[PDB]
């Protein structure tokens, strides 16, 4: 898995038009202040152990927002992260579980829509810890 | 070379704090309205022939901008997408180059501080063709 952690004052997004391989979702609009804006790109090794991943990623995601303290996530699916892409049925899988788990452990999750071309805003707070890149093995 | 091309209502920046191997400049804060904003990450690769991959990245710039009808560029220096990087120097020289070659061929550039924590803003458009990656080999 391929990750990149911003800390942002906001993120804002909102979806416009489906791709082929668009996921059902409950919110096609969704806005969060002061998060971790967390685009993931779900990797093709990854599919060896997409449970193992998702919990990689928490694992990952609260070492870096407990370092930041902040309770708000946002999961944002993000393909060109990576070149070795995931199934998309596994992508989903994986970004599904993030959230649940996430949700589970207390903290504030917003998750955008998978497979949907998406304007948004955000912004990058630029302290030295607000932009970090992270591989991640389950 | 990695690039991601964002097609922005704006991109801004403010320049904050300075690492190791922040460059010297007046150009701290700025901010470019509908604009392709060129995230880039220069690859060890790169470093066998600078000159010829700036050269590879103007044209891929130049496909995209003259597809969406754009002249606003912002060059981003941004590490994040690539796990294989040049090294600083390499970086800075090629980014420099794609701005300098960008401007003769007649783009309205602005290119964001190399070296430097910074904030930012960004609205991405969202249409389908709005978020692009690019691989450059030169
Ligand atoms: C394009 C860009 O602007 C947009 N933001 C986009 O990335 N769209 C992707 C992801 O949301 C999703 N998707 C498919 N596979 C994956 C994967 N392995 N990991 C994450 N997302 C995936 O499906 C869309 C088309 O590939
Ligand atoms: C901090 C982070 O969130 C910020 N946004 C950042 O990416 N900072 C990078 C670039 O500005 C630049 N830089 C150094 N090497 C490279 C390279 N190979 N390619 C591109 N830029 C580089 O130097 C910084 C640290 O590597």
């Amino acid at each position: 898995m391929k990750m990149l952690l911003i800390h942002s004052d906001y993120l804002e997004f909102e979806a416009k038009e489906k791709t082929k391989i668009a996921e059902e979702t409950e919110n096609l609009k969704g806005k969060l202040d002061e998060c971790l804006a967390c685009f993931i790109a779900v990797e093709r090794e990854d599919e060896n152990n997409p449970e193992g991943t998702a919990i990689g990623a928490v694992e990952e995601i609260e070492k870096v927002a407990n370092q930041l303290k902040v309770n708000n996530i946002v999961v944002y699916p993000y393909a060109h992260l990576s070149s070795d892409l995931s199934s998309p049925e596994t992508a989903v899988k994986v970004l599904k579980d993030i959230e649940s788990i996430l949700k589970e452990r207390g903290y504030n999750v917003l998750r955008a829509p998978f497979g949907w071309y998406k304007a948004f805003k955000i912004s990058c707070k630029g302290h030295p810890l607000s932009e970090l890149s992270r591989k991640i093995v389950a």
